[PDB]
């Protein structure tokens, strides 16, 4: 049909791809040979490896939502946040996630029958966030109860691919940890449009919780153009800002695949969970702390940011194959994790402090190691001419 | 024995450092006199930081980078190279054929999409624009003065990397500019509707770029963003560290349903006095009036020339330029600067925006931008840092 | 009260021993008064002059140190929210070079929730902001209590501490002014700041502005004034002079004055005079020379007489005219309307490259007092000393 | 007859105009070159300390007049040497009169606002008299005399100066001043009333107070001077670029002394610390109280220090606390007063002295005096008029 002049542009331009690939695999084996000499150098992959899942920002990508939870309105989202031990920051125009009071999201006058959108955009474009600060950031909002779940689809993707195959729609679903430990009943998510912004849980209701826990399940599948799952081939999943306050643990567990270390970040293994196995790294100082997460006078502060080029300090990976992925990410008192005995002391702080029951997390390929090398270009097949 | 050749070596190094250490005195006095005058002139200027189209903290100019018309360009790209036959045959269809039969490239009317084929592209940079069969053809950049351009198109991400070389009048603190290096990078941040970005890169690099996302049709909540990422070097082709140098972030329109701007950059935001210009949310934009249109949205004056007085401050030559311009004082060898365009409601709500009647602050607009980034600093009387403060000669050890 | 007959008994002896003294001043002073309005009846038709010759018993030109207190049934805006709407919108420009441009404030940033405070609050080039500058007397210090008002509502404003203003000889010890939002006014927005001078002299700012200039509009404030003495008792006007000053008229714009009680007084060569109940610019405009008929340029400039538009120009009185009044209780309503509101375009001077019907700023800076804009008018300041009586 | 008597004596007195002329001229024109020349050297060292930034010489001598004689009206009271002197005995006062000195500075006016402490004319008070050889603090131990009078804000007193000896502008002999000193009601003082001294001399300016006794934070007084001079004829003298003197105006870290609403054009002294900002002259950018204070080079009174004292009368330095105004015109006029620092810029712009707090109150009174001493160095001074040539009688 009109397939031959398609099939007369892909045999002119099949030259360049097969180019372009062979050049971007030499420029891979040679800094992954150059690799191999830094592996147990701070920031490094203690295992070289290439990230073949080009995943790290989608900020225009749309997002739908299914849930057995409820939806939320996004007037009920605003109304929470002007209230409680959010409305200070409301009123110096700040949306501030972990401050959020969920009590006055719990009435079933804040339903709505589809999700909606809130953020520092629309009718509150110009507020800044504690997920990007001025960054424009939308999310839909559900409220679920343990072992309830919201399919997240987000399409319109633009910048991400794997293996060279574009992903074009990406499936991910959210459960609620029946085993969490909050005192309350029910947990909002927060699912940002952009999925590499991941999800924001909490179970606050106002006063902090002892012996507490938020923990998600996510289980997710990548599709490519055809609508086709992506079989992943030892992809690297970005787990990062895995905070470790002297009373709170910020971890993933329940995980497919195998964890990836980076040389040198306090994130480590043990007991099949990546969390900071051995040191804070809240402030520099305190309980074996290197860096201090918040930006400040000392050198290396601030590694908490996405743009930060210590991030990799509060951060890990994990090598995962197949179409259908999960872990379960969540944050924890530490008593639930260890007893107090095997526990950093920090002068002037008690390990048995309560901690606010939520969590900020995403699941991305935006791995924080450096120098680590993208595979962005896929082999092209020659194109058949078509019969007549 | 061949400590003859050495024996020469020294001497013609003995011969031109008699000639340096002759000359070093009035090096020394050139230096010191410019500083003694550039300080007197600071001096003068704090009396006048209040008054319009000046330095609101007074500051010497010391990148002299205004004009480099004859420089050459090199481009490497992640995107596809565009032939010049390409971007011929783009500009005489589309929404930009009518400029085009009139003999004008119009650069804001270009529909990319004649574009996006794939015989469009070439293996190098090809340039493009009013010289060779189109001489005396216009242009909107320099009206009729000759400028060139080379075109690429690039994906979010994606980026051309410019090495402009032949500089011929450009110094920063007194060091001459041999080489500049200049990645622009497509922000995935960018909200047009697309998934390509034109950009046609000017041979000049004190002309900066266009990049154009537009596909014929205007577009609401839409922006372009790109990312500048440069560094400077000298004769020896080492890096120029600036020293509280001043980029001109120049020409930054904002109209009732769209906003020019800048953010993400290194550096502090320099104001002049008086200019529509100025810096909110790490982001420096006209940010509480318009300046299209005298009357219309608070701005004081129109940047067409018209009948009105002080009318066309949009042009280089215009005397009331800095009403539309802020500086940002950089340092370091490394420097970056995100430059765009985006729809008045990606800013701001409705609620906040400058009323103009008759005129709907929710259109669309076309996803294009020009800008250029250089060292025309638009406040007045700005004294320029020449002369760079001369070592002694050394004398070299005999052999 | 046994030793109160020995201070009103030492009180009365000194009143005895300046009565001659304050007698012979006030006779003097009638003697010069009289000898000047003798004089004036014989230019009372050159410029500048009273055309009918009359002294000026109000004494009451500049207070600078008096104390405001407020009153209203509309808002109360905060010192805080007056300074962010200056540094927002049309005016930031001005306020971001150390100048409160009171013409440019765009008062939609007044109209927020959180910008009423429970009592006035008082702002201007003082405190921080000291060595600024205003549109309203350059330099010099100004300070003014600002309130959100709608159409109808009013301020009321109490001024005392007063140091230099006298009537009929009697020293001026309050004086309360109500101002309020005349309904007919024409702006297209609901609200109006006014901004109320500590310095009564200095009168009010009011202004609708909201960052555009409109056609067919108008702002017109109510004034209602009574002046009281040292005892707390209203003073009966005599034939006082009030001095409605500083009436500009653009091709577009009229500034008047209406529904006033007393009757208006023409001052000789000036372009103000009284048309159907209204004080303006009733022939001419009074912007530049040689526009619309103007003599004169009410900036300084170029041209000889021109920067009319100030208190000390030599012939400001081009631009102001007189009421005379009686009575305790006196009212005017001063305001800026486009000129399209006045008259039909047929009526109107043409001025080339102009557009009579270009909208204008729903603002208006006014102030009424006795600086009578006249040459040579003679001040009664001298009261008729009355004998003093003896206690028992 | 009777006038041809006339005629031959005014034969005699052109006869004597015209022996004279040919001296005049020439001296005239020995002046001219010499102050060209002047000029021209001073143009090269104008950046100099003490150097008027822009060169020009003075034709305004008017130095020293102790022995002029002063009438004075006022719309006020006159004040009674009884009253004067009764307050200078008592209160923030008495101490200094105890020890034979009158500190103005010092004096207390609520003293002086006793009804018989009025008088129907003005009277003198001072060192002299049963009290020569007292000190004050105007020029201490010389003797000065001064009429008193009490003001309200809007009241005035007008001076003529006769009797003069010694003063010139552009070679026309001064022989009379008329001078008017009014209260600006501007003045944020607390009081209602202001002493004003004016002193015979003229040179000697005035003194102007509203001190009760308690220092006065947000405060100011303010004197506004109108002033025109009258030669021989009585016809009055127009300034011809004339350069007043415009001194000793003290900023201390919570006080500025300044000048301001004034005819003319601002003359910069190089090195001064005064200036003109927003038609004001002061210290504009330093304090010039004590030295290594705010900024400040030199002390203002007299001590160890080197440099120190430059607030004197001959001090070589006082330039540093001094500035001009260039005059023209027969009637010129300028407000001269003290104000606190917050009435003129906020605290966040002042300089910082450690342990001094710019909020202080301050007295509000000042010592000022508008004359020709110029306080720029090497300034010549234009003493000759070009003549006429006499004409003769019929
Ligand atoms: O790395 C992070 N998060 C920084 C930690 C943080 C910052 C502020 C807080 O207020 C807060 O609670 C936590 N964020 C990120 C975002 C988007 C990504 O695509 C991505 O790959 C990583
Ligand atoms: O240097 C320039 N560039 C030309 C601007 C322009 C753009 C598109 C056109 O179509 C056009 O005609 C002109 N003029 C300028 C720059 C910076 C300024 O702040 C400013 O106030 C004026
Ligand atoms: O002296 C005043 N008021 C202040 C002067 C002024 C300052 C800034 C302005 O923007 C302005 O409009 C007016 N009234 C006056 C002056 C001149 C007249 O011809 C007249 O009739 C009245
Ligand atoms: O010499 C004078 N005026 C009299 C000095 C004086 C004033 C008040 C006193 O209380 C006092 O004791 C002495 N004027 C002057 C002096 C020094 C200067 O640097 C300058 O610019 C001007
Ligand atoms: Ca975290
Ligand atoms: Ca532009
Ligand atoms: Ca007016
Ligand atoms: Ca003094
Ligand atoms: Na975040
Ligand atoms: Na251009
Ligand atoms: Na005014």
């Amino acid at each position: 049909q009109a397939d031959l002049a398609k099939y007369q542009k892909d045999l002119a331009d099949y030259p360049v791809k097969l180019k372009a690939y062979e050049d971007e695999q030499t420029s891979i084996k040679a800094a992954l040979a150059e690799l191999e000499k830094h592996k147990n150098e701070d920031g490094n992959l203690t295992e070289p490896s290439a990230q073949n899942l080009v995943y790290d920002l989608e900020p225009n990508a749309n997002l739908s939502l299914t849930t057995d939870g409820k939806f939320l309105k996004a007037s009920a989202v605003d109304d929470a946040f002007s209230k409680s031990t959010s409305k200070a920051k409301y009123d110096q125009k700040i949306l501030q996630l972990d401050d959020l009071d969920i009590t006055n999201l719990e009435q079933s006058n804040d339903v709505a029958s589809s999700m909606e959108l809130y953020g520092n955009f629309g009718d509150k474009a110009g507020w800044s966030t504690t997920v990007s600060n001025n960054s424009q950031v939308k999310w839909g909002s559900v409220l679920l109860e343990r072992g309830q779940s919201a399919t997240a689809t987000y399409t319109n993707l633009q910048n991400s691919y794997c293996n060279g195959k574009k992903i074009s729609k990406i499936v991910y679903k959210y459960t609620v940890d029946p085993k969490s430990k909050f005192q309350g009943q029910k947990v909002w998510l927060g699912i940002f449009t952009d999925p590499t912004l991941g999800v924001f849980a909490s179970a606050y209701t106002g006063q902090v919780e002892k012996n507490t826990s938020i923990f998600i399940k996510n289980e997710f599948t990548f599709y490519d153009e055809d609508g086709k799952p992506i079989n992943f081939d030892n992809a690297l999943l970005s787990v990062a800002s895995l905070n470790r306050e002297h009373n709170s643990i910020e971890m993933a567990k329940d995980y497919s695949g195998k964890f990836v270390k980076i040389s040198g970040s306090s994130i480590g293994e043990k007991n099949g969970m990546i969390y900071a196995t051995d040191t804070l790294n809240f402030k520099q100082g305190e309980g074996g702390s290197r860096w201090t997460m918040y930006k400040n006078s000392q050198a290396g502060s601030g590694w908490d940011s996405s743009d930060a080029p210590n991030s990799w300090y509060g951060a890990g990976a994990i090598k995962m194959s197949g179409p259908n992925n999960y872990v379960t990410v969540g944050a924890t008192s530490a008593t639930n994790v260890m007893p107090v005995s095997d526990m950093p002391v920090v002068p002037g702080k008690d390990n048995t402090d309560g901690k606010k029951p939520n969590i900020w997390y995403s699941l991305n390929g935006k791995i924080r190691a450096v120098n680590v090398p993208k595979v962005t270009k896929e082999k092209p097949t020659p194109p058949v001419k078509p019969t007549a």
